[PDB]
C-alpha cells in the first residue's frame, strides 16, 4: 500500500524585466540672413516588465513515498494529482528522477533523515517544466493552497528460483490488484505514530464451489496483524486490541450488514461475525485507556477508585456514590483535534441517570440512561490552542450504577 | 555501499548585456517673409541589461563516488538532492555522462589523483541545464550554501553464463538490496584514513524454521 505525501510547494514565477540608460549629445548652428551656436547633453533611464498570460509561473513539489503494506513495491512510479479549488492542473507520472528502486514495509522515500525529492517536470523527458495559469497565480497569491492526490502505483515484485537469483522485471504488480482487491476485505489499525492496511481473503456464500476456509472478524485481525492472546484477549505488541478496548469505524455496507448478522449470532459480539467479501473495517487504538485491572496510561489519576469487586466488562466497576473527576494537563494533546470519550456503564437495578459534564472548547451536558447491559456513550470535545485551561470531566450519576473501560481517542 | 560527495558549485548568471552607440546629421533651411541655415551633428550612447525571473542561473556541481563495501559496482548511477535551506531544487538521476564503469572496494570514481566529473544537465539526454530562481540566487548571493544528498544508487555484478565469461546486463543490486537489509545487522568501522561498512547476518529466535 503505496501513498504519496506533498511536503511544501515552490512557486517560480517566468517575468522578463529589464532596464537602460542613455547619454545623447547634440550641437547645432544657425545663420540667419547673425549667427546662432547650440550645444545640448542629457541622460535617460528605462524600466520594463513583460509577463506571459498563458505561462505566469511554475510549481515544484516535493514529496515522499510511505509503505504500509506487507510486501515491497520495487520501481515505484506514482501518479500524482494536483488540485487548486475543483480544476486538476496536471497529472504527472514520476519519471526518471522521481523512481524509488526500493521501498519495504513500514520504510519510506527517501528514507527518514534525507530531504524529500523534488517533482517539478511533466513531460516524459524530464523537459518540460509544469506551467499555471494568470488566474491560478491570482489565485494562488490570495492565500488558496494545493493539495495533493495520489490515483495509482505501478511497482514491481520479485520471484526467487530455487538456486536463490531474485528478478523482478515484468513482474508487475497491476496484474493482481483488481482480483486480490475483488475477493478479499480489507482491515486497516491506526496505532500511534504508525499505520496498517491489510486484505484478508474471504469466503463467498453464493458460490458451492468456494472451497476457501470460513474466517470470522476476530481470526482475521489475528492473522492479519499478527496479534497474540493472553487471556482470551488480543494484543497486537502490548496494546490490547479486544473490539471493548478500541474504536470500530465501518462504512454504511459493513455496519449494515453486522447490523443484520448481528440478530442471528448468540454472543451478540462484533468479533464473531463472518467476515464477508468488501467489508471495510478501521481500528483506531485509544491515545487514553484503562480497564481498572492491569492497564493505565492517563497523565493523572482517578479521584475516586474502587475496584474490588468482580464487575465490569472484566473483573473492575470503580464506582460508587461519588462522582469521579480528571485533571488533563493539556500537555499531551493535538492543538487542533477533535477528540473522543467513551466508556462502559451498566445499570444493574433501575435507578436515576447519568449526567455528563465536559470543559474541552464548550460547555456540553448531556444525560445518559444505563440499561443491565454495558453500553457506550462516546461523547466528543476539542482543543483550542494546546495553551488553554486543563479539562475536566465529571460524570455525575448516583444510584450504584457501574463503569469499566474508559477510553479517550482521536479522530481524523 | 557507494556514496557520492560533493566538492564545489559554480553559478552561471543567465544576463544578457548589450551596448549601442549612434551619429546623425541634419540640415534644415527656412525662408520666411528671409534666409535661414541650420546644420547639426549627434551621438548617442545606450547600455541595458535583461534577466528572467523564471530562469535566473544555472549550477554545475563536482562530484565523486566511494565504494566502501566488499563487492565492486558496475555502472553506478546514483541519483542526488541539492538542497538550499529547506527546498530541494532538484532531483537528478546520473546520464551517461556520469555513470561509473567500474568501482572497486576502497576507490573512487574518478580514480584518485583526477578532477571531479561535472554534474550540470537533468534531463534524459543530457540536453538542459539546471536552472534556479531569482530568490535562490539571492539566496545564494547572501552566503547560503547549497548542500548535495545521495538518495539511491543504481548498479550491476557479474555472474558466469554457459560460456563461461561474465555478464553483467540484467543483474540488478536492487533486486537484492531490501533481502540483504532486511535479514541482516550492519556494522560500521571508522579509521584515522577510512570507513568501513559491512552486513552479517542475524537469526530470527521467533521462527523455528
Ligand atoms: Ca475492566
Amino acid at each position: 500500500i503505496v501513498g504519496v505525501g506533498m511536503e511544501k510547494l515552490i512557486i517560480s514565477t517566468n517575468e522578463h524585466a529589464s532596464t537602460d540608460q542613455g547619454k545623447t549629445v547634440s550641437r547645432a548652428t544657425t545663420n540667419s540672413k547673425s549667427t546662432a551656436v547650440q550645444d545640448s547633453n542629457g541622460e535617460s533611464w528605462n524600466t520594463g516588465l513583460s509577463i506571459n498570460k498563458g505561462e505566469s509561473a511554475y510549481i515544484n513539489a516535493n514529496v515522499r513515498y510511505y509503505n504500509t503494506g506487507t510486501a515491497p513495491m520495487y520501481k515505484v512510479t506514482p501518479t500524482t494529482n494536483l488540485v487548486l479549488d475543483g480544476d486538476t492542473l496536471s497529472t504527472i507520472k514520476a519519471q526518471e528522477n522521481q523512481i524509488g528502486n526500493n521501498l519495504s514495509p513500514g520504510d519510506t522515500y527517501p528514507k527518514k533523515g534525507l530531504s524529500p525529492l523534488a517533482l517539478n517536470t511533466m513531460d516524459q523527458f524530464s523537459s518540460r517544466l509544469i506551467p499555471i495559469n494568470y488566474d491560478q497565480l491570482k489565485k494562488l497569491d490570495a492565500g488558496k493552497q494545493i493539495k495533493l492526490e495520489t490515483t495509482q502505483v505501478s511497482g514491481n515484485f520479485g520471484t526467487k528460483n530455487s538456486s536463490g537469483q531474485i528478478v523482478t522485471e515484468g513482474n508487475s504488480w497491476s496484474d493482481y490488484i483488481s482480483q486480490i482487491d475483488s475477493i478479499s476485505a480489507s482491515i486497516i489499525l491506526d496505532t500511534e505514530n504508525e499505520s496498517y492496511e491489510r486484505r484478508v481473503t474471504a469466503k463467498n456464500l453464493q458460490d458451492p464451489e468456494d472451497k476457501t476456509p470460513e474466517l470470522t472478524i476476530g481470526e482475521a485481525i489475528e492473522k492479519a496483524f499478527g496479534a497474540t492472546k493472553k487471556d482470551g484477549l488480543l494484543y497486537f505488541n502490548d496494546i490490547p486490541i479486544d473490539e471493548s478496548c478500541v474504536e470500530l469505524i465501518f462504512d454504511d455496507n459493513t455496519a449494515n450488514k453486522i447490523k443484520d448478522s448481528l440478530k442471528t449470532l448468540s454472543d451478540k459480539k462484533i468479533y464473531n461475525v463472518k467476515l464477508e467479501r468488501g467489508m471495510n473495517i478501521l481500528i483506531k487504538t485509544p491515545t487514553y485507556f484503562t480497564n481498572f485491572d492491569d492497564y493505565n496510561n492517563y497523565p493523572s489519576t482517578w479521584s475516586n477508585v474502587n475496584t474490588t469487586n468482580q464487575d465490569g466488562l472484566q473483573g473492575s466497576a470503580n464506582k460508587l456514590n461519588g462522582e469521579t473527576k480528571i485533571k488533563i494537563p493539556m500537555s499531551e494533546l493535538k492543538p487542533y483535534k477533535r477528540y473522543v470519550f467513551s466508556g462502559y456503564s451498566k445499570d444493574p437495578l433501575t435507578s436515576n441517570s447519568i449526567i455528563v459534564k465536559i470543559k474541552a472548547k464548550e460547555e456540553k451536558t448531556d444525560y445518559l440512561v444505563p440499561e443491565q447491559g454495558y453500553t457506550k456513550f462516546s461523547y466528543e470535545f476539542e482543543t483550542t490552542e494546546k495553551d488553554s485551561s486543563n479539562i475536566e470531566i465529571t460524570l455525575i450519576g448516583s444510584g450504584t450504577t457501574y463503569l469499566d473501560n474508559l477510553s479517550i481517542t482521536e479522530l481524523n
